[PDB]
């Protein structure tokens, strides 16, 4: 026996009621944007019949910075490795993607935003990189992240490879800067509301306010479970492993 997961948006939802296009960045570290929880999300959003379009950005290519750290591969080649994760996500979540209809689905690959589908992205990164040099608030934000996640990653890797705490910090810094910059590419997709099962990335919020000069239309959502007559996903594996986790475990098998 098993309860049903339902999703609910946090705070006043008028921001959704006035929207026609909804965007969500799909993270490879989440467990909350796959399987039951994704289906839960799509179920809730379809209740807002003003939503004609949903955009999912698959955030996998972003991870090449960390995959390079692990593997020593060239960055584009680390990128191919990283894009295996997005293939895993697509294949794990066909049910949810096809359930959106008649709401139109747009799938966006991170690689398309960073490398063209122009010099649109490199221009966007320049703004983010200038901001890191010039804004002590943003510089501290980035530094704080790269120090924290530098540490987490070096301790993850110390026993299996020769690695420096400085190497890990650099990769984490470039990761965060790319992630911060992407919001400048998201606006090109014409979304009206952006959402996530948790708080919005602070890099993303900062860059948006600074260079658009408008409040970001973000709303989070949370999950709850209820007793129901017939509960779905009962044959689902009861193991909360992110796709990044599984792909790492996978790469340990081949050292």
């Amino acid at each position: 026996y098993k309860k049903m997961k339902k999703a609910k948006f946090q705070g006043n939802v008028d921001i959704i009621k006035n929207a026609q296009c909804l965007l969500m960045g799909i993270s490879m570290n989440q467990t909350h944007q796959s399987g039951e929880e994704l289906y839960a999300f799509i179920n809730e959003i379809k209740k807002y019949t003003n939503i004609k379009k949903v955009i999912f950005v698959i955030t996998d290519y972003l991870h090449r910075h960390y995959v390079q750290l692990e593997t020593g591969l060239p960055l584009e080649e680390a990128g191919k490795e990283a894009e295996k994760m997005g293939e895993s996500w697509l294949q794990l979540n066909e049910a949810s993607l096809n359930s959106l209809s008649p709401v139109e689905l747009q799938l966006v690959q991170w690689k398309s935003l960073v490398e063209g589908s122009d010099t649109s992205y490199s221009d966007c990164l320049s703004k983010t990189e200038n901001c890191y040099r010039d804004d002590p608030f943003f510089q501290q934000m980035v530094d704080t992240y790269s120090n924290e996640f530098g540490q987490k990653h070096c301790n993850r890797l110390k026993n299996r490879i020769e690695i420096t705490l400085e190497a890990c910090q650099q990769a984490a810094k470039n990761y965060f800067l790319e992630e911060s910059t992407i919001i400048l590419k998201f606006i090109s997709l014409n979304f009206d509301v952006i959402t996530y099962p948790g708080k919005c990335n602070q890099g993303i919020n900062y860059i948006y306010n600074k260079y658009i000069g408008k409040p970001l239309n973000f709303i989070s959502y949370r999950f709850r479970s209820e007793h129901v007559k017939n509960s779905l996903f009962s044959f689902s594996k009861k193991t909360e492993e992110s796709i990044n986790d599984a792909h790492q475990f996978r790469r340990n098998i081949r050292s």
